[PDB]
């Protein structure tokens, strides 16, 4: 009896759904297609005003690249559905020769980040982060492909006057009206190179910190790898770390290659009692290629993670669209549970054949009577 | 029936405690006193093998200073009850005209750190930190007093061929044998001085930063204050971050006044599943005075908080030593209990008329049947 039920629920109306297409209801289309078919959310739900998604998004595409969109919610339970909108199938790197596994290290600290900080905080957001610069150069889309432009963090062209990229750059950058901010601070860890034209020997090692101009405490990148932009050479691609901090005035100072700056930051604000997220397991059908990233993210005691034991198999939109178990596990958000916990959401207060761990809200005990 | 004790306490016989002379059953006394009566810890447990407790000792201060005791344990329930035998009443300051504010800063920093990490690791330990130093330079103890003689981090004394503290200088330290090392991070805000015999004019700005030399990251500290030396302009002391770090090979870089690098660790072995510590609140007798930064350091969902509701007032030994409240709140520890939670301890796994809250163990309901 009571057993923990694989579901994402919530204790009560105070929850947050951010996902993608499988729960964006607005999605328009054409055809002799049912209702709402690409949904594996429940369509009673689309009218509850406790959505953010997107079809086609994620939150680490939006935070990152230039195909946005304005994430926002508030929520003490907070559950997420979505990342499989960077995956190892969209194959992004910065460079021709660079490396999609440091960008799905990337994404694993990306939403490591965002999940920890998000059972304890209720409302996030993506805002605009601008920047002053001393100097003349203007921004440079160096990371991208034919898919997908990286803007996230910003990068500052080389000043005309300079040779080479042996030169330090700096910019100031303000943090202003949330209580947390994550950003990216990223760096080149390899070899990396200036112009097509330059001779074979003259590599640039990148490096960059942001500072605290209040505190004094500064969190910086410096190159160490071996990897490089060639054939010959390759696998430089750019690596980031995800870091939480204060409002203030902050200082990005780079000491080699190219300048980098945040110009998106997750906000985060109105701080809660500690509560953990639920996450749910967002990957394509087996004929496309997943990544376990956001289970690598999803750890305790921040984070509970639900997965379906199949295949994602799509009924009549296509095959990445509207899972039967998918629908049975977002399912549980129809209804309130009384207790979430790590083996799942148990629907009753009072008795389990199950003791609960980790549990949150008024959960039964598994013992006699 | 079965409502939250105010107690530290255990799930099974795996747990460990942390202390001081309240808990230091190896402590002699020539004198008409009752046996062991310095002791909130009961004497039936002084034989258990699961403590770690040293007279006038604490974590803070053997991690900082040259009395020390090596404190060693390994448990999954890990208790704390010490942190008294650095307060406000020894008024620590590095210098003449330093701050105490900035050493509780310090204080809830590190037990901060502390606490969130042995929620996660089962052994703590306190081992030697060694250093590489290519100049001729030897250590030099800036912070002390007529008590206390500050010996980590480790400070390096300025080269003889140096007319004065505006040089870079740099050493190597290796951290190994632990999964993480809990180090101090520490700079002098504000304007230093050199030598006594230097102008009113000069002064320095100190700079500190371990740099990873594999991983490519560096975490720093830059002075920023107006603080100083004299009685005209006092306030500047040393300030402590607590870095958690991987095993590796580290660089200490120093940009400006004395280079310094850590000397002792808290060695950190034996991963856990998350399992939040205990800390009993360390407080004098309120005829000297006391701080609150353990109660700032332990928050959720890493630690819970226990405190009585009178006075430390000691029994026979004196009037820092056995008080009734504390005994009874750590007279706990002579047995199991079913669950442990954010307002104590359940002894009971079946009923409770109070709702646990981040229960763990086997977890009453409190629910009618
Ligand atoms: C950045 O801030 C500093 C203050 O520390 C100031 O001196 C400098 O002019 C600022 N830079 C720009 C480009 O405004
Ligand atoms: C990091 O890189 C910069 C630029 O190459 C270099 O000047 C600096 O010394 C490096 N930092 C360390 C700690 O080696
Ligand atoms: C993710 O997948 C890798 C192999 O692809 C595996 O080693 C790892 O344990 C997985 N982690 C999680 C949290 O699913
Ligand atoms: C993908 O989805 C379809 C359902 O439309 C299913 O038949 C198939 O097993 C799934 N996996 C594949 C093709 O690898
Ligand atoms: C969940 O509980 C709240 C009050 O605690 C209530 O307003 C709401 O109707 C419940 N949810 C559903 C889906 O019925
Ligand atoms: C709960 O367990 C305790 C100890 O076994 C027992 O005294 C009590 O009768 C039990 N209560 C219920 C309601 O089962
Ligand atoms: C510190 O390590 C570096 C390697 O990065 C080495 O060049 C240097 O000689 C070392 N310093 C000392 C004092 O051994
Ligand atoms: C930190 O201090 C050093 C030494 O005074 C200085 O050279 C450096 O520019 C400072 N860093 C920043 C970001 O201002
Ligand atoms: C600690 O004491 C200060 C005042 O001395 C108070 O403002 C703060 O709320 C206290 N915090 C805790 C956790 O006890
Ligand atoms: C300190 O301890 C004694 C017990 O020995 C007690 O009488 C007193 O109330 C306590 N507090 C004081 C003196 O402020
Ligand atoms: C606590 O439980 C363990 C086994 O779970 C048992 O060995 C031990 O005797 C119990 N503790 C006490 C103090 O009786
Ligand atoms: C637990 O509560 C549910 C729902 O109210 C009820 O069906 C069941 O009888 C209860 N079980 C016990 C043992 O009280
Ligand atoms: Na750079
Ligand atoms: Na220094
Ligand atoms: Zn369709
Ligand atoms: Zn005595």
């Amino acid at each position: 009896f009571n057993e923990p039920l694989n579901i994402v629920s919530h204790l009560n109306d105070d929850w947050f759904l951010f996902g993608d297409a499988r729960s964006d209801c607005t999605y328009v289309e054409n055809n002799g297609h049912p209702k709402l078919d690409w949904l594996d959310l429940d369509p009673k739900l689309c009218n509850s005003g406790r959505i953010s998604a997107k079809s086609g998004n994620s939150l680490f595409r939006s935070f990152h690249f230039t195909d946005f969109y304005n994430y926002s919610g508030e929520g003490d339970q907070v559950i997420f559905y979505e990342g499989v909108n960077f995956s190892p199938s969209h194959g992004f790197k910065c460079l021709a020769n660079g490396d999609n596994k440091i960008w799905m290290g990337n994404k694993a600290r990306f939403y490591a980040r965002l999940y920890e900080k998000m059972a304890q905080y209720r409302s996030l957001s993506i805002v605009t982060v601008s920047y002053a610069y001393g100097g003349n150069a203007k921004p440079t889309s160096i990371c991208k492909d034919n898919k997908l432009t990286l803007n996230n963090p910003t990068f500052i062209s080389k000043e005309s006057n300079y040779a080479d990229y042996y030169y330090v750059s700096e910019a100031n950058f303000t943090l202003q009206g949330c209580d947390e901010f994550i950003v990216p601070l990223c760096v080149f860890n390899g070899h990396s190179r200036g112009s097509s034209s330059d001779p074979a020997n003259t590599y640039y090692m990148d490096s960059q910190m942001y500072y605290n101009t209040v505190t004094g405490v500064f969190y910086g990148f410096n190159s160490t790898l071996d990897v490089g932009t060639t054939v010959q050479n390759p696998g430089l691609d750019l690596t980031c770390s995800y870091l939480a901090l204060s409002p203030g005035n902050y200082k990005a100072v780079s000491l080699e290659f190219l300048l980098s700056l945040p110009s998106k930051a997750i906000c985060l604000l109105k701080p809660k009692r500690f509560m953990p997220v639920q996450v749910v397991d967002s990957r394509w059908n087996s004929t496309r290629q997943s990544d376990n990233m956001t289970a690598v993210a999803c750890q305790l005691p921040y984070c509970f993670f639900r997965n379906t034991s199949a295949d994602y198999s799509g009924d009549t939109h296509d095959v990445h669209h509207g899972d039967l178990y998918f629908r049975q596990l977002l399912s549980g958000l129809l209804y309130n549970v009384s207790c979430i916990a790590q083996q799942g959401a148990f629907l009753y207060n009072n008795v389990s054949s199950i003791w609960p761990v980790y549990g949150y809200g008024h959960c039964p005990t598994a013992a006699n009577i």
